[PDB]
């Protein structure tokens, strides 16, 4: 997937996180925004397209979208503890963080 | 021979899934697969030896390890749903992508000159 | 957040870990340390601050980190089936890796 699929992943499961009613469905969405994640750091966005890779820009993105995995995986030892709504509170809160990744490199 | 290891370690797992009868022997198996993606990223492959590590072509190994883990990871989610079968088919799908990396960056040494 | 308060989360599960007596436990608490590893991999440390962030030796931090994480994945696989014991005697050894990295890489 290139990096704005793995930024729909993240979006989609965001909004089955804030519906969801039970753990398993809570850790499975962050299970796969965490591959979503991974991948995304893997990716080249658009307003890298023409960057030398071992840029200091194109390491303050792959840095950005290890942020997200860290937070992902904090909301998944929340869930996995039975700290359901508490997931779904980290999970609403780095929405924010994925937003601001997502405006400063795509298009 | 830490990367070789690594890349062991993932075919040896492949195997377990393959052979694997529910979700919990898959899942455990993926998560083996998953600590040997992230510590091949930071071994050195026999292709690389001369290499900076800051280089591109250092660079490009480590993602392309890297994106063994997403692969990893989607089969993990899929099992953890139960979805067993699925989950042994995208394992399947990852072994073509180990098969690749290993080729590419395993030594040659035994075809030079043919 | 700092590098510190992420060692400071790692220091803190493998405490937890130590005292724990199910695999729950022992994985949620491998769980946080993955994140915080995670995170301190993005996070400048002291000894780093006078260096590019392109620099080998940055690159040997965030590789560290790296390590680090793949062992706490390891030990949360072990977790995982049942082998509590040895989840942890592996978390034992990555307190030593834990240790040496806070001791390396703290103070300008
Ligand atoms: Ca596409
Ligand atoms: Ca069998
Ligand atoms: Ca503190
Ligand atoms: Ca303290
Ligand atoms: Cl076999």
């Amino acid at each position: 997937q290139d990096w704005e699929d793995a930024m729909e992943t993240l979006n989609d499961n965001l909004k089955v996180i804030e519906k969801a009613d039970n753990a398993d469905q809570v850790i499975a969405a962050l299970l796969y925004m965490l591959a979503a994640a991974i991948a995304a750091a893997t990716a080249t966005p658009p307003k890298l397209e023409d960057k030398s890779p071992t840029s200091e820009e194109a390491l303050a993105f792959r840095l950005g979208m290890h942020e997200l995995a860290a937070l992902i995986t904090k909301a998944t030892a929340l869930a996995y503890q039975g700290l359901v709504k508490e997931a779904q509170a980290a999970a609403e809160q780095l929405k924010t963080t994925v937003n601001a990744h997502w405006q400063k490199y795509r298009s």
